[PDB]
């Protein structure tokens, strides 16, 4: 009856998938978007460093054995929601910008962002990443995980019982955890994507504690605020 947590997917069947990495140690998720875009939250950007070289990896299963399907590949520029600076609080959604574009075969395919479709709260989600499973745990997960998520009410979670306003879970942010409201991913699954009903939705937004009932995962919406910004940094590119 008890008990209850993720599940390691099958090998390569989230071909989206991608793992920053400072200094070849995996510090956050992120979603192929593009030949040579990566979307993943801001929060996963360390700052306290001019070095540590950052690259992404793709087409991985595991974060530590060889692959013929990964990819390494360099970043060409960071571009966060925030203006150099700025307020590193709300707008956790980053745009990592790519050397070069990546080959893409099928263990590597690119996610759409969502248009129309909205998400209401109930809805069952799943969250894909390479979190911990011990809240404890100082490294993220080896292999490539899954949890399933429900996403709770912004009335209820912006209760005293929850985040009680701080942080105040704006319209582009969303709630998701298990019936004790508490969140599952832990270390390094900050970045990854909420996959709904098939529909690529949000950004697992990074920094927040994990197994601790009424206090559930923050996730950055892909809301027309976001899409815009999107479309303006891929569109146009530099072709001309």
């Amino acid at each position: 009856m008890e008990i209850i947590g993720g599940k390691e997917v099958s090998p390569h069947s989230r071909p989206f998938m991608a793992s920053i990495q400072y200094g070849g140690h995996h510090v956050c998720g992120g979603v192929l978007i593009d030949p040579q875009w990566v979307l993943t939250a801001a929060h996963c950007q360390y700052r306290f460093t001019k070095g540590q070289s950052p690259t992404v990896v793709l087409g991985a299963h595991s974060l530590s054995k060889n692959e013929a399907s990964k990819q390494t590949l360099e970043i060409k520029k960071f571009i966060p929601f925030s203006r150099v600076t700025s307020d590193p609080q709300s707008n956790d959604i980053m745009l990592v910008k790519l050397q070069t574009a990546a080959k893409l075969n099928k263990h590597v395919k690119m996610l759409h962002i969502r248009s129309k479709t909205s998400l209401r709260s109930g809805t069952k989600c799943k969250v894909t990443g390479w979190g911990a499973t011990d809240p404890d745990s100082l490294r993220p997960s080896d292999t490539l995980r899954e949890v399933t998520v429900t996403v709770l009410s912004r009335k209820l979670c912006n209760s005293q019982s929850y985040y009680n306003g701080d942080p105040f879970i704006t319209k582009d942010m969303v709630c998701a955890g298990d019936a004790k409201g508490q969140k599952d991913s832990c270390k390094g699954d900050a970045g990854g994507p909420l996959i709904c009903k098939g529909v690529f939705h949000a950004i697992v937004s990074g920094g927040h504690e994990c197994g601790v009932a009424t206090k559930p995962g923050i996730y950055t919406l892909l809301t027309k605020k976001y899409q815009t910004w999107i479309k303006s940094n891929l569109v146009p590119p530099h072709t001309n």
